[PDB]
């Protein structure tokens, strides 16, 4: 349902801005015509049908996730050789983003709720059998109250890869989760400092990293690091497994997240 074609999504979407650039196009923000809703956007001018005909499945998929966690998908288009998707805008902005703005990491306080959060999201797409292939800083938004949104950006380099996945199973992504952690933890993740084509290589032979400096966190934070980096995949744990670890088991409320959002609301 959710993707139109013939409708040019200008006449339903003003774009009143930019946010940055990636890879596969730029991020816009863009106002709803019609009903006022924000959104942010994204435009994928196609080579092949194939290539087009898979994003559509990618995006149908997004349609039947209505969790309070996960972005909610406003409408997508192709139209004229492109096609274009908008998301529910997230005034926080990205994790990543905020780190780079702020010049720093997260406190634990904030990594826990994240974290605590991305468990729950987790949780519920795996029992949906389906993988997210691609959690990082950068796809983890950020309301004013202090919620995450889980967002994919695509379906290029790749820290937050798994072993099992190399050179060349959910389990994946939780593995993903934990870089991911220590990314908010130190901005950078692990093998930051190499090269695209040795990271593959480095994680692989590589014991399973730690953070860099210890003395600065929780027995719960590095005891849960530890468990969910696990290079087997099999004895690696499940998001529901995780969620009753003490680290994120104790975590009932965002404000940690939310008054660092007012910070960088501030910032700006
Ligand atoms: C498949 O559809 C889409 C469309 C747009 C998307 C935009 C982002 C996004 C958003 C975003 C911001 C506010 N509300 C929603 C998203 N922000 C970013 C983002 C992430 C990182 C950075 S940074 C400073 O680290 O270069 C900058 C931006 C804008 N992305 C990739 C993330 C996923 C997106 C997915």
């Amino acid at each position: 349902e959710h993707v139109r074609r013939d409708l040019d999504p200008n006449e339903v979407w003003e774009i009143v801005g930019e946010l940055g650039d990636g890879a596969f196009g730029k991020v816009y923000k863009a106002k709803n015509k019609e009903t006022g809703a924000l959104a942010a956007a994204k435009v994928i001018e196609t080579k092949s049908e194939e290539e087009l005909e898979d994003y559509i499945v990618e995006i149908e998929i997004l349609a039947t996730c209505d969790h309070p966690y996960i972005v909610k998908l406003l409408g997508a288009y192709y139209h004229d050789g492109k096609l274009w998707i908008m998301i529910e805008f997230c005034p926080g902005g990205a994790v990543d983003a905020i780190m780079l703005e702020l010049d720093r990491g997260l406190t634990e306080p904030q990594i826990q709720v994240v974290c605590r959060q991305m468990l729950e999201a987790l949780n519920f797409l795996h029992s949906k059998r389906i993988i997210h292939r691609d959690l990082k800083a950068g796809n983890v938004l950020m309301t004013l109250e202090g919620d995450i949104r889980l967002a994919d950006f695509g379906v290029g380099t790749p820290y937050w890869m798994a072993p099992e996945v190399v050179m060349c199973d959910y389990k994946a992504d939780i593995w993903s989760l934990g870089i991911t952690l220590i990314e908010m933890a130190q901005i950078e993740p692990p093998h930051h400092e190499l090269n695209p084509m040795r990271v593959l290589l480095k994680i692989a032979k590589s014991d399973p990293p730690t953070l860099l400096t210890p003395s600065k966190w929780s027995v719960e934070f590095r005891d849960f690091l530890k468990i969910a980096l696990d290079k087997n995949p099999e004895t690696r744990p499940s998001a529901a497994q995780l969620l009753e670890h003490p680290f994120v088991s104790s975590i009932t409320s965002n404000k940690a997240l939310r008054e660092l959002v007012a910070e960088a609301k501030a910032e700006v």
